[PDB]
């Protein structure tokens, strides 16, 4: 191929926030934030199905799969990182399929997956499920995933609201999950991160009781990232939250120190 320069090194200051809840037996979301050989940084999140089995069986082994896989690489570039996420992604997919069609324990277990690989100008983002990643600044919190929900396809073909979606009786029913069948299809994007404050990846126990606009109002106040996450977290738990809530926060640096 033709020739061109290595990355720069890119990090964003970032934080993972996880609670079970006061409603759920288990905390069946999970995730973390990781670096390969040349210390680029991946973000994961993984929503464990409360509806089906093991919910926190298939949510850690995606998490451990893209750790292992991910603190493996040397080097990706940012023209291949789509490439890189999506093959894994199907690969683990896959692997999971067969892990819950011969555990009879774990028969029917998923999860969702969000995750975003970091660049000095961009993030590459993919995503399975109804888990959300979104950037904000002091004007704008703008949602870059689409959840793979039936109330999404809903509200996309224009047969209800967004807002009615928000209290819609079907809101859990998932459309593309991690696990279920051999073959999956994930969502890529690619989203410049010039004029962004924060990067934010969550499970809907987080926006499924905390609208967008409480989210930036919380997010826009002066704060560390400890103080944001803590309250954000807060946040969930007094909106009545009855899921786990996890997220991660990440910083986008503007002027250099
Ligand atoms: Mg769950
Ligand atoms: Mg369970
Ligand atoms: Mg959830």
């Amino acid at each position: 191929h033709s020739s061109g320069l290595v990355p720069r090194g890119s990090h964003m200051e970032a934080q993972f926030f996880t609670d079970t809840g006061q409603h759920r037996d288990k905390n069946e979301d999970a995730g973390g934030i990781f670096y390969n050989q040349t210390n680029q940084q991946l973000l994961v999140l993984c929503d464990g199905m409360g509806g089906h089995k093991a919910g926190e069986v298939a949510s850690k082994f995606v998490t451990d799969e893209l750790k292992s896989r991910f603190e493996a690489e040397n080097l990706i570039e940012q023209h291949q990182a789509e490439n890189w996420l999506r093959n894994n992604i199907k690969d683990i997919n896959f692997q999971l399929y067969h892990y819950a069609q011969e555990n009879a324990e774990y028969k029917g277990m998923g999860t969702t997956c969000v995750c975003a690989l970091v660049f000095e100008k961009s993030v590459v983002i993919a995503n399975v499920g109804d888990s959300r990643a979104y950037v904000i600044n002091s004007r704008q919190i703008e949602q870059i995933t689409s959840d793979h929900s039936f109330v999404n396809h809903l509200v996309l073909t224009g047969q209800i609201t967004p807002e009615e979606a928000f209290t819609h009786p079907q809101r859990n029913i998932i459309t593309k999950v991690m696990g279920t069948d051999k073959r999956v299809s994930p969502d890529l994007f690619i989203k410049r991160l010039n004029f962004y404050d924060y990067l934010l990846l969550n499970s809907d126990g987080l926006t499924d009781y905390v609208k967008d606009n409480e989210i930036k109002r919380l997010l826009v106040k002066e704060g560390t990232i400890e103080d944001h996450g803590d309250q954000l977290m807060q946040l969930a738990l007094d909106n009545h939250s009855k899921d786990n809530v996890t997220f991660i926060l990440a910083a986008i640096e503007g002027d250099k120190v």
